[PDB]
């Protein structure tokens, strides 16, 4: 595979660039209560959340507001759409044990990577990245 203008315009950026649109986030059902905390801060913060339905629904249910977005598989807006056009400017995607997404969480990742989209993988970093005010 290759990188195309998204990727490219990645590479003429500075380092320093963090994320300010909206931020992708996928977590596993079970990981939920302790995610809640950092998406509330997310939102504090003027990031604009976007997940699965399930999720989206669940965050809205909690007083954190969420737009519901429809798993790859599952093609609620298309993921890619959003971010080829850049609505998502960061993607947060944790590991995820259950097999109905594990496809949908592979193209989600490889999806952010292709196109230069700052890719959160780990709750630690994801942990600091808003606590930071950042």
């Amino acid at each position: 595979s290759s990188g195309h203008t998204a990727f490219l315009k990645a590479m003429l950026s500075t380092g320093f660039k963090i994320p300010q649109k909206g931020i992708l986030i996928g977590i596993q059902q079970s990981f939920r209560p302790r995610f809640l905390g950092v998406a509330e801060q997310l939102h504090n913060e003027g990031f604009k959340l976007f997940a699965t339905e399930a999720t989206s629904d669940w965050l809205n249910a909690n007083n954190v507001p969420a737009t519901p977005v429809a798993w790859p598989s599952q093609e609620l807006s298309s993921i890619r759409k959003l971010i080829r056009d850049g609505s998502i400017d960061l993607v947060i995607n944790l590991p995820n044990n259950n097999t109905k997404f594990v496809h949908d969480n592979y193209v989600i990742r490889r999806t952010a990577v292709d196109s230069g989209i700052p890719l959160l993988t780990n709750f630690q970093v994801t942990k600091l990245f808003a606590e930071a005010v950042q």
